[PDB]
């Protein structure tokens, strides 16, 4: 598809066999979700954005659905404001910017 | 142009009679620059993100050129970690998510 960005580009995703609204971010190096529980081992990441940072769980390899696009990767697992699609999977599911 | 998600997607920008370097950022609703002087009237704004708020200050009105494309709009000046292009003036310069 085109997504313009007139509002929010919000993307219905599948992940751990539940649907759940996401931004398409640009600006995210990486994906970030609310707390869920997923499968596996987890590692620590740091992420930084506009007024600090919050802790996150790393969880590699996990499946996730994107706008019916399937994805294998790393997810990030944390306290934040809005699920976030960042560069890590924008890019898996062959995303550009174009004007 | 067409615009990869390998790295982060930087372009530079003219504001305020500088040149600076700015993420073009669909997750982000407006635009934030780092501290500097715009002319005109200004008000006090708050704005959230990934770990809390930040204060700025909203400058309307102001023109911007990304990529040789002009436009207009709402700057928000503050402490950003990272000079952000939003979405108010990116749908201005016509530019879309593709996939
Ligand atoms: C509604 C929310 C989404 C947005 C809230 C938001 C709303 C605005 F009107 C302007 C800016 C921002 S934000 O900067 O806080 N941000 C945009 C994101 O794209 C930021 C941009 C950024 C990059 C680097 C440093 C500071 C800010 N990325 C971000 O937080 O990336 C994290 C998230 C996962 O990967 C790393 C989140
Ligand atoms: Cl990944
Ligand atoms: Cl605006
Ligand atoms: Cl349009």
């Amino acid at each position: 598809p085109q997504i313009t960005l007139w509002k929010r580009p919000l993307v219905t995703i599948k992940i751990g066999g539940q649907l759940k609204e996401a931004l398409l971010d640009t600006g995210a190096d990486d994906t970030v979700i609310e707390e869920m529980s997923l499968p596996g081992r987890w590692k620590p990441k740091m992420i930084g954005g506009i007024g600090g940072f919050i802790k996150v769980r790393q969880y590699d390899q996990i499946i996730i659905e994107i706008c019916g696009h399937k994805a294998i990767g790393t997810v990030l697992v944390g306290p934040t404001p809005v699920n976030i699609i960042g560069r890590n999977l924008l890019t898996q599911i062959g995303c550009t910017l174009n004007f």
